[PDB]
């Protein structure tokens, strides 16, 4: 859960179609803020594939672990291309990561 490692990841793999700040902007992928805690595909103004609108699981880390590994298998048919991050730690360090700056 380091936190200063999982921001690594997010801006070396996630920052191009992501932000995560309070009135932080949609990019191709959504902004994240208020993520933890709320059903798939929430962020207002987003156009979410019908997939991730009606996944309805809610996000936190248990949801996260899973999806972070293969997001085409968590959600299949999800416009997001990403092939997902493989071991676990690194997906421990993201979610570390963005648990703490989408709340903040
Ligand atoms: C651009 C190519 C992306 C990269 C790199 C990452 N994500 Fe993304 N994400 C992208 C899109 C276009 C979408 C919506 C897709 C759909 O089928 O609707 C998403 C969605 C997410 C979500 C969904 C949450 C929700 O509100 O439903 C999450 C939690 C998410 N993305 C996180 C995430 C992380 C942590 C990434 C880095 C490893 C990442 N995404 C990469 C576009 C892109």
């Amino acid at each position: 859960g380091d936190v200063e490692k999982g921001k690594k990841i997010f801006v070396q793999k996630c920052a191009q179609c992501h932000t995560v700040e309070k009135g932080g902007k949609h990019k191709t992928g959504p902004n994240l803020h208020g993520l933890f805690g709320r059903k798939t595909g929430q962020a207002p103004g987003f156009t979410y594939t019908d997939a991730n609108k009606n996944k309805g699981i809610t996000w936190k880390e248990e949801t996260l672990m899973e999806y972070l590994e293969n997001p085409k298998k968590y959600i299949p048919g999800t416009k997001m291309i990403f092939a997902g991050i493989k071991k676990k730690t690194e997906r421990e360090d993201l979610i570390a990561y963005l648990k703490k700056a989408t709340n903040e």
